[PDB]
């Protein structure tokens, strides 16, 4: 039996066991996976030993992900980008890979969504830690562009330029924004206390999809702005926290598994 | 998906998460095992939080037994007598029951290992709490003698003296042990440390039974010292891990789960 945990602090509501579980039992893997607190600072302690007892992989939440992108022996080019690293894995040689999934998560949930990501124009809103780690797998589906956007022009400016020689990325203020986007990303929390940010709503269209990285019952407060611009589609970040999983799961054991009866479960919890 | 828990701190990679997630899948019951932290400031903040959230138990280690002593509304009589609680269970009505399995994982453990403790002479090594939560469980069954016994004797004779009605239960120091025994238990830590207990190895015999609640890869050096001198049949505490969970998971699930699985995995893992 291979073994697999969570670590961070807290955890108890961590929603991986529950995922993780059913993912083994999906695709008939050997492994158990749970989820262990951690004392704020003995991260790198905790993880040395797991892996010394037979650890095979973990996933790695709050507060650990940065320690965690220096713990790992080789990064992965996405966790590179991302500057933090949730997943880990020991490697054959010894060696621990770190590696970022929540990125490719929000990819794989958009499209799961059935959301057309190749030649659309993207809105990233937020230039934090999250709009950062979505940017590299966001433009391997091959946009026409992603325009990033922050209340402080300049964080928002250093992220575009950091991936401008991947492909067109430009980075624009709240006040600068006069046009719509096939498909609008909120990667910021302001929401989750009924603020919104001071956004023309130009941005928003009858052919627009809307992404919001938070989620809830019903519709998030994002969402529901988004809706009265004439939004065509609102999402929230349930998928996303699914897809992760999915992609870590995919990094540790080598098949992806499925992720609609699982989010469907987890939507039942939540409403 | 009921959620039960172990609190430490650490919680030095607990076991009972990876323990009780096979039991749960043997036994087919919709419930997550997780280990939690303990705050600084206390266990029994931790406890209301999680009883609160709707928790419907866990396990604790040392050292936050006596405050899941206090913090239970009820105690079972093992509990009252080990003076020290590993399990809490929200019950029905909403009050907590505090409950001590360490004692009964020993037991079924050495029962597993078909040891005969009916009539048997037991010595006890420690007298410190892991030794006073396996009295009253040995005690039940029935017998001849244990024997208490730790470094500074007034400890041993104390803890003797707390249990004297129960049973035959006697006390000496280590430097006075002169004879053989039929099962001995180590409950101390000196294993772990790499010491043995300044105690004349005479007290080992061809028929008796050793038994060390610490465990790890290969022998323990308290159980290789058995071996030394002819014991019949060593055994580490990875068995009273497992043991005290299923007794544990049954008080919560109303079902026991096997445990031979689950110990020859955990038995591969030691092994590195
Ligand atoms: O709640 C969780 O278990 C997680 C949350 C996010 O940080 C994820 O990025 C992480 O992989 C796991
Ligand atoms: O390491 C653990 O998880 C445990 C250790 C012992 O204290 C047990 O009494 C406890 O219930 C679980």
């Amino acid at each position: 039996i291979d073994q697999y945990a969570v670590f961070g602090n807290p955890i108890n509501h961590s929603k991986s066991p529950f995922i993780h579980t059913l993912f083994a039992r999906q695709t008939q893997q050997s492994m158990i996976y749970t989820a262990q607190c951690v004392p704020v600072d003995g991260f790198t302690e905790a993880a040395k030993h797991f892996f010394a007892q037979g650890g095979r992989g973990c996933n790695v939440t709050v507060p650990f992900k940065e320690e965690a992108y220096r713990f790992a022996d080789r990064l992965t080019e996405r966790a590179r980008l991302a500057g933090a690293v949730n997943t880990l894995k020991k490697l054959d040689d010894g060696e621990i890979l770190g590696d970022n999934t929540d990125g490719e998560g929000l990819v794989q949930d958009l499209l799961a969504q059935q959301v057309l990501l190749k030649g659309a124009t993207i809105l990233l809103i937020g230039a934090g830690g999250a709009a950062r780690g979505v940017l590299k797998p966001l433009l391997d589906q091959q946009p026409a562009s992603i325009t990033v956007t922050n209340r402080t022009f300049a964080k928002a400016e250093q992220l575009a330029e950091l991936v401008a020689a991947y492909g067109e990325v430009k980075a624009q203020a709240f006040e600068q924004l006069k046009q719509s986007y096939d498909v609008i990303i909120n990667s910021t929390s302001a929401s989750l206390d009924g603020e919104l940010p001071a956004i023309d709503p130009v941005i928003f269209s009858s052919r627009s999809v809307c992404y919001d990285m938070m989620y809830g019952k019903g519709y998030t407060v994002f969402n529901q702005w988004a809706r009265q611009h004439g939004c065509a589609q609102a999402i929230d970040g349930l998928g996303m926290l699914v897809g992760q999983a999915a992609e870590s799961f995919m990094l540790w054991r080598g098949l992806r598994p499925g992720t609609k009866q699982i989010l469907r479960e987890l939507r039942k919890n939540l409403e």
